């Protein structure tokens, strides 16, 4: 989009996309809840350690380039964090559920197959086939809104092709 994300800036949006989706109890995160998300041992690569004032940066950045917001008012005072990156009020940026699942997988494991997609992005959308990952990657690069998805040159030996997402640049 506007702004390329940097490796922990995207863990960061990886982050709080999931846990909008999976854990909606604990949303909107707060710091400590961010940084636990970025440094989970599971369902993370590469496995990161970023400290609490790091994550804090992270988020002061990505609040101002309006990809995050604050949340606070009270309640402990606990300032917590919601996502303006997909699917607010506000901007343009449609994802859908499907979309939405593949888009943070990618986020916060890297380059992978349809059929990893298919197994780890089911924990945010169950695809009934890998015809909808197949599917949901193949929009998720097609669209005027944009190419968010490249499929990169397909290894030797592999079977099957990598898909990397755009918002941190070219591969
Ligand atoms: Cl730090």
């Amino acid at each position: 989009m506007k702004y390329q994300l940097s490796a922990t800036e995207a863990r960061v949006i990886g982050c709080l996309l999931e846990k909008q989706v999976t854990t909606p109890e604990q949303y909107p995160l707060s710091v400590n809840a961010v940084t636990m998300a970025c440094n989970q041992k599971t369902n993370r690569e590469p496995v990161m350690n970023l400290g609490e004032h790091e994550v804090q940066d992270i988020l002061d950045e990505l609040v101002k380039r309006h990809y995050l917001r604050t949340v606070s008012g009270f309640g402990n005072r606990v300032t917590k964090y919601e996502q303006r990156f997909c699917n607010s009020e506000f901007g343009d940026l449609k994802l859908s559920a499907a979309e939405v699942a593949v888009i943070t997988t990618l986020l916060l494991r890297g380059a992978q197959t349809p059929g990893e997609l298919r197994t780890r992005a089911s924990r945010m959308h169950e695809f009934a086939d890998m015809q909808e990952v197949e599917q949901t990657l193949d929009g998720l690069a097609t669209r005027e809104d944009g190419p968010y998805v490249v499929r990169l040159a397909r290894e030797p030996g592999k079977r099957e092709s990598r898909y990397m997402h755009l918002f941190s640049g070219e591969v």
